[PDB]
């Protein structure tokens, strides 16, 4: 699954939100999140999001698997 990291903190908006073929970009406190679970590993937000900051949550360092780990939290609990 594509899931948030850190770059994204306080960056923009939008360019990732609409794009999800499941709908699963949700907000947290400052940044967007995703969740993990549901989302399909469809890619297409990576492509979008700027030097993809939504990284695979493998790809994420395992400091950021903290933040896969929220994004969870968020919608599971
Ligand atoms: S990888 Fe696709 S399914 Fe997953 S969050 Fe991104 S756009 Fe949505
Ligand atoms: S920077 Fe943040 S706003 Fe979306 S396009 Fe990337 S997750």
């Amino acid at each position: 699954a594509y899931v948030i990291t850190e770059p994204c903190i306080g960056t923009k908006d939008a360019s990732c939100v609409e794009v999800c073929p499941v709908d699963c970009i949700h907000e947290g406190e400052d940044q967007y999140y995703i969740d993990p679970d549901v989302c399909i590993d469809c890619g297409a937000c990576e492509a979008v999001c700027p030097v993809s900051a939504i990284y695979h949550e493998d790809f994420v360092p395992e400091e950021w698997k903290s933040y896969i780990q929220k994004n969870r939290d968020f919608f599971k609990k």
